[PDB]
């Protein structure tokens, strides 16, 4: 099946817990996928312009680690549900792929989850502006636009609407559509 599919080849760039016990400031987000309509999607928020840091860019759920978090994921978790009103039952998280190293201090720690389809976001306004979805298989073929980076430009068909997605988003986007996707009969 799809997602037998998904997991299995997902579960072969799991990294577990191998980098987690180093001593960073450690944040975690989780990367998304919902089937709809025979096809896997990467949901993605719009941070609030109310926030401090990027407001209003495009950003996986996710956030600093507490010391209530059992783990990584657990981070995860937790900042998923109070970013989407996602729940643990919600979600089953699959792997950690490779950690994100910025600024020197931080490390970023990514976890793929399978989100359960009677899942419907409840977008929490003091954190999130919006929320939505984009097909997998676009990060193959994305609209690039440079600004020198590159930044992607996705249209919602549903409603006309273009999203910017760039940086490390955008970069574990293209990984996990890699891994999915690739090499597969049609
Ligand atoms: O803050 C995060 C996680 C994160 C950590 C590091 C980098 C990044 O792009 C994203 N996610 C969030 C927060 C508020 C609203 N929507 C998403």
């Amino acid at each position: 099946s799809m997602l037998d599919d998904a997991k299995a080849r997902l579960r072969k760039y799991d990294i577990g817990g191998k980098y987690s016990h180093l001593p960073y400031n450690k944040y975690s987000v989780l990367l998304p996928l919902v089937a709809k309509e025979g096809k896997l999607h990467l949901l993605f928020t719009v941070r609030s312009e109310k926030l401090r840091r990027a407001p209003g860019e495009v950003c996986f759920p996710g956030g600093k680690r507490d010391p209530t978090d059992m783990d990584d994921a657990a981070t995860a978790l937790r900042e998923a549900q109070e970013e989407v009103g996602l729940r643990p039952h919600q979600v089953e998280v699959v792997c950690c792929l490779v950690p994100c190293l910025i600024d020197t201090d931080t490390l970023i720690t990514p976890f793929v989850g399978l989100i359960d389809h009677n899942f419907q976001a409840q977008p929490n306004p003091a954190e999130v502006k919006d929320v939505f979805l984009v097909p997998l298989a676009y990060f193959l073929h994305p609209q690039v636009h440079d600004q020198i980076n590159h930044i992607f430009e996705y249209t919602n068909p549903e409603d006309g609407v273009t999203y910017q997605i760039k940086g490390m988003t955008a970069n574990l986007a293209v990984l996990v559509a890699f891994i999915i996707l690739e090499k597969k009969p049609t």
